């Protein structure tokens, strides 16, 4: 990995932000590995989350937010189209309204603000991934 | 221009960061267009500089820092490998001992650090340029 896991990068967010992360699975997809990406509002790893995405490779992903220390409710999908073995890229858009979710150029999901994105002060990616980059455009 | 100049992005930056900046120059090389990257150490325009880059496009490049309010020991280039009228890219590599400057791939400086780079909190973009995409890697 060209980067340590947990990658723990200090951000600035705002409308028109875009985060792509580029790695690979650590474990084959029998083996259960997973990715997890947190935008968080501090360093500190207690504090409240603005988007939690959580990839079970091959079987589903859970996206979720942490308000006062308390996880809200919790969204799923399906569609994972990460391939076994493989470096995938994944994308996350800051529009107005949401967060735009994209693996290998597929849009898989808008997590919806609660907060607004520019709150976010930290972005932690983690779990069984090795890591190449991590960009933050405007 | 689809980022408004000046533009003032949060940063932190440190060994191993890049900073990719692409651009166009506003007026044609005649009319003598400048290019300004400033890494800030705070948001506040006053606060010292880390790193001072003034392009005066087709002509010379300007780099400095300022330490307690102070401009140090200028230093410069002629080597400006710019073309008029057409988009740059401009690439800022944190190395742990100097920023090395690259233009449309072209390695044409190291600055050295005088304070870390972890020190460094805004990068601004400014003068006469329209700015398509700014980057920050690891
Ligand atoms: O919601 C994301 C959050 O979930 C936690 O695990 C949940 C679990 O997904 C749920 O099925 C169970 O009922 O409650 C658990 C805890 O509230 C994870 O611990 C956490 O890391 C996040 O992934
Ligand atoms: O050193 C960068 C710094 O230079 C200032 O202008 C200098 C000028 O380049 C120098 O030739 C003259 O002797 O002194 C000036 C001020 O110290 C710019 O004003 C400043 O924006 C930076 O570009």
């Amino acid at each position: 990995s060209s980067l340590p896991v947990p990658y723990k990068l200090p951000v600035s967010l705002s409308v028109g932000s875009c985060v792509i992360i580029k790695g690979t699975p650590i474990h084959s997809f029998i083996n259960g590995p997973q990715l997890q990406v947190d935008f968080y509002t501090d360093m500190d790893e207690d504090s409240d989350i603005a988007f939690h995405f959580r990839v079970r490779f091959g079987n589903h992903v859970v996206m979720n937010r942490r308000e006062f220390g308390i996880w809200m409710l919790e969204e799923t999908t399906d569609y994972v189209p990460f391939e076994d073995g493989k470096q995938f890229e994944l994308c996350i858009y800051v529009h107005y309204n949401e967060y735009e979710i994209k693996v290998n150029g597929i849009r898989i999901y808008g997590f919806v603000h609660r907060i607004p994105p520019s709150f976010v002060k930290m972005v932690q990616v983690s779990r069984d991934i090795s890591l190449t980059s991590v960009c933050v455009c405007n």
